[PDB]
This record gives structure tokens, sequence and C-alpha cells, in this order.
């Protein structure tokens, strides 16, 4: 399901009763941020927890958990998951963030697909199809540019009460979006840390994204760089 | 087709040609706004254009036009469209503005229906329905409170160069939708003369939005305010 990188951004991985995964994220850096590398990043019907406590305590999908010694008594703001083969990720269940509330990432180049996937005590979660710019260890943004690979939201849909980015050359989504907010920025990009759109390629051939499905959010931006590509519905 | 209030925010309407409708839209007030009042406002496959002339010279749906001698020489900001009957709005082509470019509201709370309908020479096109809210002669703002009607956008679509604004309880688009940016705001809400949120109402029952069809246009924003209300598409 979820196999850690080898190397030193690999975190310590288990499951627990039918198969709920638990990731002890790695240290967060100075900003924060805890940087996690993976071979492969899929979620199933029993789901993942991410330890981000610092006391133990009762986690909603896995039951009582000790503190994460990882964190060195300061939590992450930011867990930020990165798929760093050629594996595309598959999330059919519930992520939860286990102690103090967190943004997350999962940035996947290959390609995401949800299907009745969510997340649990996040501020903010956000799904990109495409690489974490870093510069001397420090995140910088992210990049969508030589991509056209799919954010793939399935008929079992997605839903979350804190906000959501999806962010990918394409997607297609075919159910029911539920978040704070809803933000979907495609095409081939180059973003700040915060999603911010810096530049813009222009893709060699037209990258077509198709909402369908339904949106249920109080707030809503689709932002399309591709000129002349479109958003269908 | 366009049939002018007979009061003093009537303007003056004609028609050349084929049938194109030309409305000498009346003086603007000391902030620029031009406040046409209407007892019908259709526009079909013929046009209409909205003079907003400082002098005379060649409209591209209605031929050669003269000055808008209303204007006494300072050209509308803003060209405020408000039907005051019970009459509702169909939008089957073209409306121009000649002369000076402009922001462009049709205002009208018993529904506006676009069917191949499209804005040339405005900054701005916003479709609303609802009603303006004046104070002391000013714009203050647009109120869909107390309101269940429906801004309906038919299959073969609406186009424009600049932004457009649809504004209504709720929305059904079935078509492509073309626009440098779209910012659609459903539910019962009360909004700034610039489309800020002031406060909204809770509908006594759900107020659904239908976007089908498409949209071409490089931001999409879509604001629902009535909680438990939902986006389809």
């Amino acid at each position: 399901g979820i196999v850690p990188d080898a190397g030193h951004q690999g975190p310590d991985v288990s499951a627990v009763n039918g198969g709920t995964q638990v990731i002890n994220i790695v240290t967060p850096n100075n900003e924060g941020i805890s940087h996690n590398q993976y071979q492969d990043f899929n979620v199933g019907k029993p789901g993942a927890v991410f330890n981000n406590a610092l006391e133990a305590g009762q986690s909603q999908l896995a039951g009582h958990l000790n503190a994460n010694s990882n964190l060195n008594g300061q939590a992450a703001s930011l867990i930020l998951n990165e798929v760093v083969s050629r594996n595309p990720s598959f999330l059919l269940g519930q992520q939860e963030v286990f102690g103090i509330a967190a943004e997350y990432v999962l940035s996947n180049p290959n390609g995401i697909t949800c299907d009745g996937c969510g997340f649990i005590n996040t501020s903010r979660s956000s799904l990109v199809v495409g690489n974490p710019l870093f510069e001397n260890g420090q995140l910088k943004g992210y990049s969508t540019l030589n991509n056209t690979n799919l954010l793939s939201l399935g008929k079992n849909g997605l839903n979350t009460t804190g906000l959501l980015d999806l962010i990918a050359p394409r997607i297609d989504s075919r159910g029911k979006i539920t978040a704070a907010e809803i933000s979907a920025f495609t095409g081939q990009n180059t973003f700040s840390q915060h999603f911010d759109i810096l530049s813009s390629q222009k893709p060699v051939s037209a990258l077509d994204s198709y909402f369908f499905g339904s949106m249920q959010s109080g707030r809503i931006r689709i932002i399309n760089t591709a000129e002349g590509s479109g958003v269908k519905l």
C-alpha cells in the first residue's frame, strides 16, 4: 500500500487491525515541513493515519497511538508526501492527521486517482500531479511543467471539512467533491509553495479537464492556464 | 423587444435594418452610471446596440450612428439596464456597446435566459436575477434576497471577450460560456456594487444550480451561499 523510500525521508510505516496504515512522519524541518518520500503511496478502504502527535491519544481510524518521537517536540505544519518512483497513486479511503492539525500534500507526477477518499483533521489538503520544488532543503513550490498526467476523482467522490486543492495538468472528476473550499489549477504550471501560479507553459496539445459529478462547497475556483484548453462539464 | 419605461430613466429605443435595436442610454449620474429602466428587455438574433459614443462613428451591429446627445459629453462608465415590470428577459443575440467601452449590467428579478447571446466592447458584463440597490440616487449594490428565480444559459451559450458575472438565486447552464473570467454567485445575497457578498439568507428550500455544457475561461469562480445547496455538473 504505502511503501516508504529507503532513504532519510522515508517515514516509518506499519498497519493495525483490519489493515489501517499508520505513518510516523519524518522530523519536520525548520519551516515545520515534514517531507516524506515514498516508492508507493496508496490508501485503501481501511484508511491511513499520519502520526503528528506530541502526546499519546486516540486516533479516529487506528485506535490508541503513542506520540511520534520523530517530531522531537514540534509537530509538522505541513505533511508533504512525495512519490519518487514511477508508480501512480490510488486513494480509496480516509487519511487522518492524528494529533496536531496540519496541512497535507500528496505529490505524485505519475498520476493520482481518488475514489471515495477523504481527509480528517487537515486544515488544507492538496493533491498534486507534479513535483515539489526544493532549494537548499526549503520548499519553494510545485511544478506541473512537462507533464500531461491526470488527477482522477471517481464516482464515490472526495470529502473533507477543510480546504482542498487539486493541481494537475488535467483533472477528470465524476463524483461529489465536498470541501470547505475547492481550488482546481490545471495546465502546466510553476507554483509557489502557497499555490500561486508563477508561470505557465503552453502545452504541445490540448489538456482538457472534465468536471462531472457535483461540488458541495461554498467557494469554488477553477484556473486553467492552457490557452484554448477547456473546462468541460 | 426592448420597451423603455415611460419615466425619466426610460432610454430612447429604435431599430434599424433587419431589426437591430439601438438604445440611446439616459444621461449618466455623477458616478458615471447610466441607469436605464425598462418594461421589457429582450434581445433577438439581430442584436442590440447601446449608444455610449461622444462622436459619430461605425457600430458593429447597426452601421453608422451619431453621438448620443443624452451623454452631455461624458460617456457612461456603467450601463445599468433594470427591468421594472414582472416580465422575464430573453437574450438571443449580441449586445454591443458602441463608443466608449463600459461595464454592462442587466438586472431582472423575474429571470434571465441567455441562448447564443454575447457582449461586444464591454469590460465586464453582469446578468443579475435580482434588483439594484439605490440610496439617494447612488448605486449601492444588488439584491437576490427573497427571490428563487433562475438565470438560464441555453445550449448555444454565451460569449464575451471581457469579464462575466452571473448572479442569481439559481443558475442552470447547458452551453459553452466563453469569457475572460467567469464569476457565478448563487443563492440569496446582498451584494455591494462591485459584487462583494455583504450577507446571505438561508433559503426556505434548497436552491440548486446546474452548470452543464462547458466553460472556456482562464479563471472561474463559483460561490454558493445557500448552505446545503449544491453545484451540480
